């Protein structure tokens, strides 16, 4: 499933930005307007013993060129909320349910 960072009008969005997957399904999350983002798992808000940084970028990290992309899948089932650091309070943030 392709997730834009930013929309095409240049709101500072994941595109979708809630949505379900099944295990071991691709996420390419991909530079798209307003970069540099990034996306970053709220450790506090993810499934029972799965660790962040086996999925997340850290805060720090960019992504800086347009078309750059981060790839994770995930497997735990649940819920997995997500944000774009820089981006947070406007609203960059989002949902992924595995089922
Ligand atoms: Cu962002």
């Amino acid at each position: 499933i392709d997730v834009l960072l930013g929309a095409d009008d240049g709101s500072l969005a994941f595109v979708p930005s809630e949505f379900s997957i099944s295990p071991g399904e691709k996420i390419v999350f991909k530079n798209n307007a307003g970069f540099p983002h990034n996306i970053v798992f709220d450790e506090d808000s993810i499934p029972s013993g799965v660790d962040a940084s086996k999925i997340s970028m850290s805060e720090e990290d960019l992504l800086n060129a347009k078309g750059e992309t981060f790839e994770v899948a995930l497997s735990n089932k649940g819920e997995y909320s997500f944000y774009c650091s820089p981006h947070q309070g406007a609203g960059m943030v989002g949902k992924v349910t595995v089922n």
